[PDB]
């Protein structure tokens, strides 16, 4: 039950950090950096609760981990969405687009190292496909967001 409710807890703060990370950048007045910063930090915080598996887990954690799993799904697309409203003025400050590049780009490899945390797991691997498959779905979102972003952003900068 600690391990179990350790991993799930730090998935749904994962959840959490990304939305305060989608609303920093549409409603934000830097700050933005930090949001992306704990955002990557509490996905290895999250990688940290995977690996502390030392002792088979009860038959109901793959679905609970499917299901804290599930909202990242959305984590792109609101991200994207968000972007492309402070595109411009992200643009106006000097270093802004490589900033948020920099930080698109870690975050897609921390949240890729989660997933392939969790698909790679002993413990885990009733779930491997399905982890396996969002994982990959994930990536391709999450790469077309960043190289749009960034090939947008320095043309108007
Ligand atoms: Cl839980």
């Amino acid at each position: 039950d600690d391990i179990l409710l350790a991993i799930n807890q730090s998935l749904r703060l994962v959840d959490s950090r990304a939305a305060m990370l989608v609303s920093q950048v549409r409603h934000g007045a830097g700050s933005l950096a930090d949001s992306y910063h704990e955002l990557i930090f509490s996905l290895r915080g999250a990688v940290r609760a995977v690996d502390d598996v030392w002792r088979p887990l009860p038959k109901d954690a793959p679905m609970r981990i499917v299901e804290s799993l599930r909202p990242f799904q959305k984590i792109p697309a609101s991200l994207r969405s968000a972007l492309k409203e402070r595109l411009d003025a992200i643009a106006e400050r000097p270093g802004g687009c490589q900033a948020v590049d920099d930080n698109n780009r870690q975050l897609g490899l921390d949240f890729d190292r989660l997933y392939w945390e969790i698909a790679s797991s002993s413990s885990f691997s009733a779930i491997h496909e399905t982890v396996s498959s969002q994982q990959k779905q994930f990536e391709t979102a999450m790469r077309e967001l960043t190289d749009e972003f960034s090939s947008r952003c320095l043309r108007r900068a």
